[PDB]
């Protein structure tokens, strides 16, 4: 070959990216470190669509727009796509699919060159819009371009809920996508499938036995390190003393104890410099984080009057931040641990920067970006011997402790943070954390295997 490939990628995203007013999920994140990822390769350009209720689409750049909508995003499980009606399913995929040909008809005059990679997120709409796209491209006369989708297990877990009857699941997609759109039915449609992990990429390969395994893979993972570094300078009181505390609406401080009176809503930690070391978890409050975990972990290593600060971030429904911050302080007495909330991206690699540990003891955790943005910032981590972890976490940059109840694993992550504290992880392993982390997991090395993959096993 004389020359280097140049790709020219079209990317459809099922979430919002994070902005003002609304974070993202890990779908959206991943949607968007990926579009840095490609602009930053030398032969390569990436252009994307997501789409909000609440973002705009931008006045200034051209390299995403936002497919602006009049309500909530539908979930696979505000409202869901087995509540919406037939007419407001087809606009919405119908709009979608005329905002992207126009988005392709823009990129393409501008680069005088056709696109040669779309990229779907999700096994449901999106690559039912992107199939459509090829096939009135081919009609036209236009070559038709690679299809790839990242399952992110979402709309997978869909399927299986209308294959099992349930109740509020009647089964109006999983039939349709395999009998009238036949989009992973052969290649045709459809040239490979990512993965973010092993148990998506398994039931992927169940709910559609006829698309070639050979063209199912695991998704390569990136973290943006413009973002995740150590951060010079960085202080405890500029990182995160000036974060309020964000417990729950209606949290009643007078069911607290004495001891307990600097929790309180909306107020900041006191005296940060006061405590000795700095433990941190950051994660959504679902149950499989096993937030509970850290809890009761701290719980023992509170009675040790050691002085360790516990920082709990991420966001969480009602409910569920209901119930981690009342078992944390009226179930286990914690005090030296606090909510903060979800924070943006730059926010947390500052905490990261002045932890001494984190602590995210997922059970089956996808991948871990949580992980690796930590690392990246030269911070060691803990986890659970389950999950993405175990493929990327050894004993130079943390420790995966044994898989078990919840009660084990706190007892276990007690045991791991003791040890890291002790030894002084941070100093003995937090070179090796950022080196291991920016030379194997930089957002643009792993999309430029990801495009070598695309190249080498999906034609
Ligand atoms: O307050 C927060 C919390 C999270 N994040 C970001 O969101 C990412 C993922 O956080 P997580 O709580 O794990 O959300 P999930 O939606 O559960 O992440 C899923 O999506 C990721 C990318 O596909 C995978 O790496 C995860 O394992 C998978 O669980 C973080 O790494 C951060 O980059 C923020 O920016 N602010
Ligand atoms: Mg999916």
């Amino acid at each position: 070959g004389a020359m280097a490939k140049e790709w020219l990628i079209f990317a459809l995203g099922t979430n919002n990216w994070q902005g003002p007013g609304q974070f993202a999920p890990g779908s959206g994140i991943l949607h968007q470190g990926q579009h840095i990822a490609m602009n930053s390769l030398e032969k390569c350009h990436c252009y994307s669509i997501w789409p909000s209720d609440l973002q705009k689409t931008p006045t200034d750049r051209d390299d995403y727009r936002v497919y602006e909508i009049p309500h909530p995003i539908p979930i696979c499980e505000s409202k869901r796509w087995h509540s919406m009606t037939d007419e407001e399913v087809t606009s919405y995929c119908d709009n979608l699919l005329k905002e992207c040909t126009d988005f392709i008809e823009y990129i393409e005059k501008k680069h005088g060159k056709r696109i040669n990679l779309f990229l779907a997120h999700h096994c449901f709409m999106n690559p039912v819009i992107m199939s459509e796209i090829n096939e009135r491209r081919v009609a036209q006369g236009i070559p038709k371009v690679p299809l790839v989708v990242f399952a992110h297990g979402t709309a997978l877990k869909m399927y299986e809920n209308e294959i099992n009857k349930l109740p509020e699941f009647p089964m109006k997609y999983y039939d349709w996508i395999r009998g009238t759109k036949n989009i992973f039915e052969s290649t045709g449609h459809v040239s490979g499938v990512f993965a973010v992990s092993a148990p998506q990429k398994n039931s992927f390969e169940k709910l559609f036995p006829l698309f070639p395994q050979e063209r199912v893979a695991i998704t390569p993972c990136g973290y943006n390190q413009l973002v995740f570094h150590r951060i010079q300078g960085m202080t405890r009181e500029k990182a995160f003393g000036h974060m309020p505390q964000a417990l729950y609406d209606g949290f009643d401080a007078t069911q607290l104890s004495p001891v307990q009176r600097h929790v309180a809503s909306d107020q900041c930690i006191p005296d940060v410099n006061a405590y000795d070391r700095v433990v941190v978890f950051c994660g959504r409050f679902a149950h499989w984080k096993r937030i509970d975990s850290v809890l009761k972990a701290a719980s023992r290593w509170e009675k040790e009057d050691k002085r360790i600060l516990t920082l709990i971030f991420g966001a969480g429904s009602q409910e569920t931040r209901k119930l981690y911050v009342d078992m944390a302080y009226q179930t286990l007495g914690l005090k030296d641990t606090f909510f903060l909330g979800p924070q943006s991206q730059p926010d947390l690699a500052n905490v990261y920067t002045v932890a001494d540990v984190s602590v995210f003891p997922s059970h089956d955790e996808p991948f871990g970006l949580v992980f690796i943005e930590c690392m990246g910032c030269g911070t060691p981590v803990i986890g659970a011997k389950s999950g993405g972890p175990l493929d990327f976490v050894n004993d130079e940059v943390g420790a995966l402790v044994d898989e078990g109840t919840n009660d084990e694993v706190a007892e276990r992550v007690y045991a791991a943070v003791k040890q890291a504290l002790a030894e002084d992880w941070k100093k003995t392993k937090g070179a090796q954390c950022e080196q291991y982390a920016l030379k194997k997991f930089s957002l643009a090395s792993q999309a430029e295997l990801m495009l070598e993959f695309v190249e080498s096993h999906f034609t």
